[PDB]
């Protein structure tokens, strides 16, 4: 009797009880929450119809199959291997059969990115049906018994029907039961002849004993088998061991395009800085020929060691003080990120890997008509002028500090900027210093002079602040036209143009020839053309890939908000032109459009176009003359800025109420306080705030560091969310917990990052320095400071009216102490009786004992 059959026999004798938490023991699966809600919902993009995706991820990462050509698959069912495949580089056509009918899965149809190669087909048995020419053969068929007997012949009748199709290709097969006697002799027979070796999935449920036969590998079957049957054997003793989660797959959308997708890069620009790359690292440099990268331009690779983490660090000290949040699975959510060379290439091909296609001519003369408009508008007040080295340091002393002190770091530079001088770069690279500065050097100014300013633009908010965005909201609702419309833009900074970076570099016809010269250089050397490192997990190890791309937008940039908030004031006008109908269909496709009828409106309407709008880098709201605006899609999609979650063709639906209003990952509401003044608060889902909260930037932090960061949001949470019962309550609940001398610190320099007393400062906030506050009577106590509607908290994602809350709030006064406690003998304040229950709590039971 083999090992597997003894597995089987203590698997049936599992009630249903005990199948259901051993089924899902310490073994590893995606969170399908919102995809299942998805496609329920209808939603035809970004999702995989099953785990199967996320379940053939898991192999070719890893390099275990590498889908080439033409790929069957055996058993698609609802397409969870066939959508995925669609999304790879080496892949030239999909094709799905199933059997389909009653009783089993049909093929889901979806619009996810390489949707048109995918051919799923019903009604097609596999067992039938005659080899076909294919490069790739992918079976998942395997129908699970009590009887290992059954298994037995299940298993078998596959290996048959599947060994004619495999011809020297890559393939990955499922074996159902692989521990049966009679089985592995065919595995050993099929071995020898094509190959491979059997490898077990993490993902796969413990309640089965399927392994999965890959291509790419070696190594004795009959051992890799009994090593799986002994930790099925072993996950028996332990149960409550909880499932690894992790983010399912991203397909994305749109169609793909297999001959217009390479890159062809420019050598000349970056050639002397892979060069320099390659002579650092020529030890073990050499070319992968099976780099999964697409739309960008790949130049070779070598070997580095693993950096980053699977998990991020969380902050122990609101943990303690948070704890009915660690049953939401939101909150969890968010700590969920991976920075593994694993992820950095999951991440990649999801988000970074894709292509916008080229602007239709018409659009391409609008672009570069409106940018002039633009640019001589911005620029009718200031004049761009070269940052120096001496703004440079204090931006930096308000490791890297020490960096700027070092003589010899400023004299590369030196070496780099007469190389920009020469139209030559040679140490900019991007990864996922001295270049930051030379373009801050040169492009720094739009954010040292504001120009993006709303006294300057019109329509940006910079330098506004985040507690006067709701106020400028109000007053954008009173100007007369439609409703407010605000579209959040799918990857803005990979949606960039190349036609996009052109007219960004109109800004330097109004600089001087020593800066011009300068600023040129930072937009084809550093912009255009750019050099990006990127981590990558191989067989023999992880190594470095070189890579570059001539669009897009590197997102650690110093123009990165300024360029991003420029194109998206363009982009929203001409939808506007194409709303009240001055830009037709006829236009996008002309060549050669009247530019009469575009300068007119420029001249005449243009400014108060320009007030109707409230623009930060990818989010806007706009407030059009009506509501032709939400119809107007031709030009939005033809830029390439196809707005998120939503049809490429489908109206966007706007609100007339500006409370409701997204903008800034924030909405906004109006409160009445006691006396009768109104606030204008900013806003957000509670889940989110606490989620933030309870994660620490970096790892290995003291906890003093992790206090010092625990009370900085809490200060932050008493200036800006204090009309949140939740979160003042756990504010106060950590200042009591934080020791009141320790100063706050962490990536920021905002109005809470100070140690005066918070009261004082909310009154300079919302009372003194408020333009819209025109009754300066302070504020006494935060028992005048007013809170949201109990209807409007809980919509909000409060959990006042629950038994965990209500059982927090009142014993946090045990919480509070605990942390105490592990910080040591310290000077502490009590700021639980700020609020009013506390205060009322400590006047009458003070009293009366
Ligand atoms: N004889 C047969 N011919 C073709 N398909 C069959 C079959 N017997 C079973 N199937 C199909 O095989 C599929 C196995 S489940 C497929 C899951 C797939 N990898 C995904 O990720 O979606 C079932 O959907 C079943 O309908
Ligand atoms: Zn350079
Ligand atoms: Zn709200």
């Amino acid at each position: 009797e083999t090992l597997g059959e003894k597995w089987k026999k203590k698997l049936n004798q599992l009630s249903r009880k005990e199948f259901d938490l051993y089924k899902k023991s310490g073994i590893t699966e995606v969170d399908r929450t919102e995809a299942k809600e998805g496609l329920k919902r209808g939603e035809i993009t970004h999702h995989a119809v099953s785990r199967g995706s996320a379940k053939l991820q898991w192999f070719v990462e890893r390099n275990m199959v590498i889908p080439e050509g033409r790929v069957i698959d055996l058993g698609c069912g609802r397409g969870g291997w066939s959508y995925y495949c669609a999304g790879l580089k080496k892949v030239t056509e999909v094709r799905g059969y199933t059997k389909g009918g009653p009783g089993h899965e049909e093929p889901v149809p979806m619009s996810t990115y390489g949707w048109n190669i995918v051919k799923l087909m019903s009604g097609k048995d596999v067992f039938y049906l005659p080899p076909e020419k294919c490069d790739t053969l992918l079976c998942d068929i395997g129908e699970s018994s009590p009887s290992p007997t059954v298994e037995e012949s299940r298993t078998i009748r596959v290996l048959k029907m599947v060994e004619p199709w495999l011809k020297n290709n890559q393939f990955c097969i499922k074996v159902l039961n692989p521990y049966m006697p009679t089985v592995i002799e065919h595995l050993e027979r099929l071995q020898r002849k094509h190959g491979g070796m059997l490898v077990r999935n993490p993902l796969s449920r413990n309640s089965t004993h399927e392994m999965y036969w890959i291509s790419n590998g070696t190594g004795n079957i009959v051992s890799s088998v009994n090593m799986v049957s002994r930790l099925l054997l072993n996950r028996f003793t332990m149960t409550h061991r909880r499932p690894t989660i992790e983010k399912d797959v991203d397909l994305g959308a749109g169609t793909r395009h297999v001959n217009a997708e390479p890159e062809t890069p420019n050598m000349d620009v970056i050639g002397e800085r892979i060069k320099r790359i390659k002579e650092e690292h020529s030890s073990t440099w050499h070319y992968d020929d099976e780099n999964p990268y697409k739309t960008w331009a790949y130049h070779g690779s070598y070997e580095v060691k693993a950096t980053g983490s699977a998990s991020s660090m969380i902050n122990g000290v609101v943990k303690l003080l948070t704890k009915p949040w660690d049953v939401v699975p939101m909150v969890t959510q968010m700590a969920m990120t991976d920075t593994t060379p694993f992820g950095q290439q999951r991440v990649f091909k999801e988000k970074v890997d894709t292509r916008t296609p080229r602007p239709m001519p018409g659009t391409r003369k609008v672009m570069e008509i409106t940018a002039e408009w633009l640019w001589r508008t911005l620029g009718r007040n200031k004049r761009p002028r070269l940052c120096t080295r001496e703004e440079f340091t204090k931006k930096v002393r308000t490791s890297a500090r020490a960096a700027v002190e070092d003589e010899e770091f400023w004299k590369l530079v030196d070496r780099e900027r007469e190389l920009h001088k020469l139209g030559k770069c040679g140490s900019c690279v991007y990864n996922m210093l001295g270049a930051r500065y030379l373009e801050f050097e040169a492009l720094g100014f739009l954010n040292e002079d504001h120009w993006f300013s709303r006294e300057n633009s019109y329509s940006g908010v910079e330098g506004e602040g985040l507690h006067k965005l709701g106020y400028i909201l109000r007053d954008i609702s009173k100007i007369p036209g439609g409703a407010m419309y605000a579209d959040d833009t799918a990857g803005w900074d990979t949606r960039i143009t190349e036609d996009d970076l052109h007219n960004e570099e109109k800004i330097t016809q109004q600089m001087d020839p020593e800066h011009r010269q300068l600023a040129n250089a930072i937009f084809k050397l550093t912009y255009q053309n750019k050099v990006v490192k990127v981590q990558r997990p191989t067989p023999k190890g992880t190594v470095m890939d070189i890579i570059s791309r001539k669009d897009q937008r590197g997102s650690g940039q110093v123009g990165t908000y300024g360029l991003n908030t420029f194109t998206n004031m363009e982009a929203q006008l001409i939808r506007q032109m194409e709303g009240e109908g001055v830009l037709s269909k006829a236009d996008l496709e002309n060549p050669h459009p009247l530019e009469k009828k575009i300068t007119q409106w420029l001249e005449t309407k243009g400014v108060e176009r320009l007030k109707r709008m409230a623009i930060s880098g990818d989010d806007c709201v706009v407030k059009p003359i009506d509501d032709r605006f939400a119809n107007a899609l031709l030009a939005l999609n033809d830029m390439g800025k196809v707005r998120k979650d939503i049809p490429q063709w489908q109206p966007s639906k706007g609100w007339h109420d500006w409370q409701q209003v997204p903008f800034c990952s924030h909405h906004f509401h109006e409160l009445i306080m006691k006396d009768g003044r109104k606030l204008v608060v900013p806003c957000r889902p509670q889940d989110e705030l606490i989620g933030r909260a309870r994660i620490s930037q970096g790892a290995g932090w003291s906890l003093r560091e992790t206090a010092c960061l625990g009370k900085a949001y809490a200060q932050m949470w008493a200036l800006m969310y204090f009309h949140r019962r939740d979160l003042r309550l756990a504010s106060n609940a950590i200042c009591s917990a934080v020791p009141v001398h320790w100063v706050p610190t962490s990536r920021t320099t905002h109005q809470w990052m100070t140690t005066e007393d918070m009261l004082t400062v909310w009154n300079r906030v919302w009372i003194e320095d408020n333009p819209w506050m025109e009754d300066k009577t302070p504020v006494t106590t935060w028992e005048d400071v007013p809170y949201l509607g109990k209807r409007e908290d809980q919509w909000c994602g409060s959990l006042i009216g629950l038994t965990s809350r209500a059982t927090w709030a009142q014993n946090i006064l045990t919480a509070i102490q605990q942390v105490r406690s592990l910080i040591g003998n310290e000077e502490f304040l009590d700021y639980m009786p700020s609020m009013k229950r506390f205060r009322k709590e400590e006047e009458s039971e003070g009293a009366i004992w």
